[PDB]
């Protein structure tokens, strides 16, 4: 039932398409702007990341181990496995007194082409550091060492970290996170399934500090601040997370999702979105995020036009020849 | 009409994400068999219809001039990986023809397969048009030019005899009208035309049975769909699924892949061709689906369809190799 969100385009004729929900709810709930299914619980997976740095801010370990933004941005973060992602997962670990064998996240190669081909030419095998997860990972394991908890199978249900991270993300989002709405992410951890009202509400109370205590209103700013002051660690080079969040430097949060889920927030507006591309594409939930944001900048031309670039992104072939484009369609007018 | 949901991807107890589609089985004689969702409105079947434009190299006398066999067929007929086999044939194919990788107007581009695509990385500085998942279809095209003597500069090009006689040819299979105006650019920069699911599937029947084709192109349609039956490594190749549904009951069924979540196949001993196409594009959904379809014609062949269904129902594990979830073709196939 879903709405057309993005086509995509070839000669004269559509080529495919792609449906999906839009929620954006503001600092106090009320929704702003839906499309489609806003009240079918979805996977977060990624996007809800900045919720689940919570726990590393609100510890007091970030300020124990003296982190700053690109700790806490990579934490925050999907990177693509570059040097500087790898280093510095490496060193929020080390100050913890821990290594890469603490993490229980995997390994992967980069998802980003050029990466993947610098990482090919360096190195034998991945680590679990070039886990686009490893700042969340080393964000946990450093909340965990700093209140003197046992960070071994940190990824379990019942140990007290996720226990913490289902009881801070049920006040956020007011959504029920238990068995049933559970799953297991790319890294192991619990992804809870929630509906995309509850998810935008999440993010409209991070960036507004509306219902919070102040504890937690001011570890959701330092975080959301980080990821919008640091945008490179929260993703890195050629991806979407980092260019929207050098559109209008300190204005719009974004953050993607596995399975095209996009979060975002735009602090000064006091609103907070979420959205997913039914299909799970990427390419689409990227097109409906820049489409959506693009709603709230109409009478600010150079950023909308920056947006908008996102919103109707170009295709080339092999040999750089324009065959069509990637287009949010008119129901986010 | 809407298309109907055609795969569901779980995770936990629940779908996290949901694929629509379209499905067309016709036989030879171009009766509907099995179908669902919409197969009249156009679609580009971009790679899937590969096969079709390989006939001007065996029809022309070129395959024959040039001595190829199924492996040179094969790679006419591929959407490959870019491994060192595929690239050493399609500069042989050139060869032959007298020419090299400077005749070819694909470009170049990494292997979309990430095992490849590290060794590519590791032993070259950048890849050639030899390394284009087209390289041995433009191979094919040019050694097609060569051997009638036609020049094969600008052979890309939509008014080229070459791409006059594709037109011809996919015209005369498929029954559906094709010019500019269902014409769009392909990856590799050949004309890609939109015809309903349901003319590209008569066409793969019509190849698969020789229904309806005078002598020389059935002949030549029997050569192509044998070859990457034979050689179902050329048509693909590592870790790829046509490659590896080409081996779940050799010499019997042939598929193919289409960029933007196309398949095509054939069972020619059924006489049945089939085309879908995800509406999304998704490849993981064409595959579980064009496993899917193929299942519901050896159900009585317990080996083969438990085979088919290892694709049809694809679990997914995570970093640690922890199940997740799956890719799973819907009951609509059932
Ligand atoms: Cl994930
Ligand atoms: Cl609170
Ligand atoms: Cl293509
Ligand atoms: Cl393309
Ligand atoms: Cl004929
Ligand atoms: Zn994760
Ligand atoms: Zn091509």
């Amino acid at each position: 039932t879903n709405p057309v969100t993005v086509e995509v385009t070839r000669g004269l004729l559509v080529e495919s398409r792609h449906r999906g929900a839009v929620a954006v709810v503001d600092g106090d709930g009320k929704l702003f702007f839906s499309l489609g299914d806003i009240d079918t619980a979805v996977f977060p997976r990624s996007a809800c990341k900045a919720m689940q740095a919570l726990p590393l801010v609100e510890s007091g370990a970030a300020d124990a181990y003296g982190f700053g933004d690109k700790e806490l941005a990579l934490a925050c973060a999907s990177h693509n496995g570059e040097e500087e992602h790898v280093a510095l997962a490496a060193s929020m670990l080390s100050r913890a007194g821990r290594n890469v064998e603490a993490l229980e996240c995997g390994a992967h190669w980069s998802m980003n082409q050029k990466v993947l081909i610098q990482q090919a030419r360096s190195l034998d095998a991945p680590t679990a550091l070039h886990n686009n997860c490893s700042g969340k990972h080393a964000g946990f394991i450093c909340a965990c060492c700093h209140r003197d908890i046992d960070p071994k199978g940190y990824v379990g249900y019942e140990h007290p970290l996720q226990v913490e991270i289902r009881a801070v993300m049920e006040r956020l989002t007011g959504a029920v996170l238990g068995a049933e709405s559970c799953g297991t992410d790319g890294c192991s951890i619990p992804t809870y399934a929630m509906p995309l009202r509850n998810l935008a509400h999440g993010f409209a109370r991070m960036a507004t500090g509306t219902g919070l205590e102040p504890l937690r209103a001011k570890a959701s700013r330092r975080l959301i601040e980080a990821c919008m002051a640091e945008p490179f660690y929260v993703a890195g080079s050629g991806r979407a997370c980092t260019k929207l969040m050098q559109i209008a430097p300190g204005r719009i949060f974004v953050k993607t999702g596995a399975e095209g889920v996009f979060c975002a927030a735009i602090p000064e507006k006091g609103i907070g979105i979420s959205l997913k591309s039914e299909d799970g594409a990427t390419r689409a939930a990227e097109a409906m995020v820049a489409a959506t944001l693009a709603r709230f900048f109409e009478t600010e031309e150079t950023v909308h036009a920056a947006l908008m670039a996102f919103a109707a992104m170009p295709m080339r072939n092999w040999n750089g020849i324009h065959v069509g484009d990637i287009r949010a369609t008119s129901v986010f007018s």
